[PDB]
């Protein structure tokens, strides 16, 4: 099996990540993840904090995962790309998930809290079975 | 085994995709796909229809795949990138493939139908064994 | 197991890649890789040679790998992206590894030889066990019977 573990680490993040076990019955490859707060993306590089700590596991072992833009991220009203193409998250990383987004236009772009600009893909592109939303301040499960 | 299934939608796409079975003797990871139409990429974002329906399978079961730019897509004369970095195609997706291409230059760029700007990589990067080009008016296996 | 093999080509690449076997105790997915030469990235597309020969193997067989930008490659001061998003390296490729880097800014950007702008990831995202830095005068492995 392949499972994700997402823990909100701020107040605004808790509103979008209440404790739950989410099943991927549609069997999509990506796990959508929220902005959790309104933000304005200036032209050029923007550092976006996702306000979550994430773990991925495959066959009982902690693995890495990848951050990929959703197709909806770039539109005619927002010329947005992920600076690093895809974000490579190593299994040893236990910090907060971050995004480097380049606004390629000359116009600042308003992003809303509920929007999901990116999705998480497990190492090896394995379909996630469950997305476990952990409680804030809890210790992550052992793998 | 890992196999791709490509079905042309338009008459022009059928010209570039006649029914056949292509073998991946070189053992390449990506499956180059034609644009299947001449097109002009305006500066900024461009929505490009590939005029094909694609399914990927791994060990008898339908799987997802990924759309990746080819090295030749970007040159000194055309600054083209895929807007989403790589396209993530879920196994449940059954519609026509599409590309979001950003022309970073200030002048329109002409692309020919025979050009392969992008390649398809199976979920998990499994190397394809066969690329099945299907007839236009049939249903997927 | 999954292992990478790196052989420097130029003199300065040899200075950055002396013979050694690097173990991936952190179990990181990416293998950081040096520029091996000072370079100036002009606005627009830049074709960059990595000055190394690279192979990846998985369960005794040669496999492909992927070139991914590191998070450190793009900063507020240098707007650098990989033109193809990620570089897909087929196992047959054996030639020298190339980069297509777009400088999105209006002024040239200086990169130092010691900087690691990109990282290599094995086919299927398998975590590498060892990273073998080969001498310039030793045989590069083929991982297969000599074909045809
Ligand atoms: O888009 C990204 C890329 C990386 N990281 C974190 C997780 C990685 O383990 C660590 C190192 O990333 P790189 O330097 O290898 O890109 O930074 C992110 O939070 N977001
Ligand atoms: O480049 C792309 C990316 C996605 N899709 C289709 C297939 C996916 O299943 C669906 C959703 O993609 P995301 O929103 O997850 O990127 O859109 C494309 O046609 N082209
Ligand atoms: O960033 C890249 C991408 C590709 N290649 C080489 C290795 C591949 O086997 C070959 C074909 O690449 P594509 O045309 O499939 O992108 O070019 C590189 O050196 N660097």
């Amino acid at each position: 099996a392949t499972n994700f573990f997402i823990q909100p680490i701020t107040e605004e993040a808790e509103a979008y990540y209440p404790p739950s076990v989410i099943t991927n019955k549609r069997k999509d490859l990506g796990v959508d993840v929220y902005c959790c707060s309104d933000l304005v993306l200036q032209p050029g590089l923007n550092i976006v904090r996702l306000h979550i700590k994430v773990a991925c596991e495959h066959m009982g072992k902690k693995c890495g995962f990848k951050i990929m833009a959703r197709s909806s991220m770039c539109t005619h009203e927002r010329l947005l790309i992920l600076a690093n193409g895809i974000g490579l998250i190593d299994p040893g990383y236990v910090g907060e998930l971050m995004l480097k987004i380049i606004n390629l236009g000359d116009t600042p772009v308003q992003i809303w809290a509920k929007e999901c600009l990116v999705q998480l893909v497990a190492q090896g592109d394995h379909v996630p079975d469950h997305i476990n939303i952990l409680k804030r301040n809890q210790i992550f499960p052992l793998f």
